[PDB]
């Protein structure tokens, strides 16, 4: 949506790793630059792949 991520305001290193540190752990896509809906395109790769290692698999 409207948000977006804000760099440090800090000059000094622990600062940067404080902000990391902190990060908001939803990580999306998106933030990337990739469209949102590339975690669907992947999750659904990743779904036929198994399906193919399970046929395989029998």
């Amino acid at each position: 949506g409207h948000k977006d991520i804000q760099m440090p305001d800090g000059i000094r290193r622990e600062e940067f790793v404080q902000w990391v540190e902190l990060l908001p752990d939803t990580q999306t896509p998106s933030w990337l630059g990739l469209p949102n809906n590339a975690e669907r395109v992947l999750l659904t790769t990743q779904g036929v792949d198994m399906i193919s290692k399970m046929l395989k698999m029998q």
